């Protein structure tokens, strides 16, 4: 019963994929693009009602080997036509009474080394099913805005607004995910219904190709992405029905690891926030750009963590009313991907402010003291590879650094933090200029990131001492 467990758990899958062969032999005429019909009806109501998708599992697998049947007996070229309808009620069949009751029963939730490799394995899959439970939502909205980026249209447009407005705000979700998986079907259906023969000679969408797969591969693949997503949410949700911090960080090499692991984008958030804005105005360069470029430039100077965070609310309100009326002026569009990640991050980060308000002794050293040097070098070779007038700049703030710099790195913090604050400003001018006037942002973006590490040295505990 190893195998027949097997087949109650994973084969049921094979079904629904046969379901696709038989939609997807040859010309498709109307039987076989009901036949596709049927295969997402399946799916999509497993997302929409899943208690109810359970009750109608085998019954509708048997009422599709009815819909097999008639096919064959009423339709070599004919019996080629017979034969994958036949191999499709073959294999429902033997899930259908014989796999389908443990399979109903597998989602109730309501030698020496061998043993070793067991174990190993066992805790792999156990920690790999926590990380995408909470990292999931963030593929499945990726990849639909790459569709919908690739895909311009009028009806491939909603599904950008889905996920660009439900980013924002994260209560809708469970929403977005089940308007999302129906409209991706409508889409499928209609864009099959154009492959007909009566159907011939683009806004919206619909048009007319013939790998009539390769067509509808796209949207495919994003109704089984929000698909996956949710099998992952229920199959953890049945592992744990059924059966890294401070302190640790100033323990051991491992303390300090898992602390990250565990929290990275909840400290070091506004900075990766603000290294996603000089990323959009270095890859795209126009002059929609130089909006985020006044963005990061008003939110930089009120350099209060706490002020800043009266303004997110309305940071990332832009960033999502930016990202849909630049793709309505691309549909009347493969660079605002970049407006994108950054709605994301941004989004992240205004959780992570409504949510605070709910040998390692070797390194610390190495990070705490002998650090500002390396800064130092590094504005040297960020204005010396790129020769400019903006390069000279950095090479003479290397020079009045090295020779103020002991007095600086023993000032009260005001002032050390004054002078690190003014650093950073013309690296943001640098970058916020080297665009109005068009060699380029690279250089100047390993500085940012290493002027804004060392306002966070400049500003610990650690650093105290």
């Amino acid at each position: 019963e190893l195998v027949k467990g097997v087949y109650a758990k994973y084969w049921i899958y094979v079904c629904a994929g046969m379901f696709i062969v038989v939609s997807f032999a040859g010309r498709l005429v109307v039987y076989k693009i009901v036949y596709m019909f049927l295969f997402l009806l399946c799916l999509t109501l497993f997302q929409v009602y899943y208690s109810l998708w359970r009750k109608l599992l085998k019954a509708f697998w048997w009422l599709v080997v009815a819909y097999t049947m008639l096919v064959l007996i009423a339709v070599s070229e004919l019996f080629s036509s017979i034969l994958v309808p036949g191999f499709f009620l073959l294999a429902c069949i033997l899930q259908l009474h014989y796999f389908h009751r443990p399979f109903m029963q597998l989602t109730d939730m309501e030698l020496e080394l061998a043993a070793g490799f067991s174990d190993v394995l066992s805790r792999v899959q156990v920690f790999l099913r926590r990380l995408l439970e909470l990292h999931v939502f963030k593929l499945v909205a990726l990849y639909t805005v790459w569709v919908a980026l690739k895909e311009v249209s009028v009806m491939n447009l909603l599904l950008v607004v889905l996920w660009a407005f439900a980013l924002p705000y994260p209560r809708f979700r469970p929403m977005a995910s089940c308007l999302s998986t129906v409209w991706t079907c409508v889409i499928i259906v209609c864009k099959m219904l154009y492959q007909l023969k009566v159907v011939n000679p683009n806004w919206f969408g619909v048009r007319k190709g013939f790998p009539n797969l390769g067509y509808i591969q796209n949207h495919l693949q994003v109704l089984l992405l929000l698909v996956f997503e949710a099998i992952v949410y229920r199959r953890q949700e049945h592992y744990r029905r059924q059966h890294g911090t401070r302190q640790q960080l100033d323990q051991d090499l491992l303390g300090c690891l898992k602390y990250f692991i565990n929290f990275f984008f909840y400290k070091f958030g506004l900075e990766i926030c603000f290294l996603m804005a000089v990323n959009v105005i270095g890859q795209r360069m126009n002059f929609l750009v130089t909006l985020h470029g006044c963005w990061l430039v008003a939110i930089l100077t009120r350099r209060h963590r706490q002020a800043i965070a009266r303004l997110w609310p309305n940071y990332c309100l832009f960033l999502a009313l930016f990202l849909l009326y630049q793709y309505l002026l691309c549909l009347g569009s493969t660079n605002l991907i970049s407006d994108f990640l950054l709605l994301l991050c941004a989004s992240q980060q205004w959780q992570v402010f409504s949510a605070e308000r709910t040998y390692l002794d070797m390194l610390k050293v190495a990070v705490f003291r002998y650090l500002f040097w390396l800064v130092l070098v590094v504005v040297f070779v960020t204005g010396a590879t790129r020769i400019s007038i903006f390069g000279l700049g950095y090479l003479l703030a290397c020079f009045y650094l090295l020779l103020f710099g002991t007095a600086l790195l023993q000032r009260d913090t005001r002032a050390r933090l004054v002078l690190w604050d003014c650093l950073i400003l013309y690296n943001v001018t640098v970058i916020i200029s080297k665009n109005m006037l068009s060699a380029g942002i690279i250089w100047d973006s390993v500085c940012f990131f290493f002027l804004l590490l060392q306002r966070r040295v400049f500003l610990s505990h650690y650093y105290l001492h």
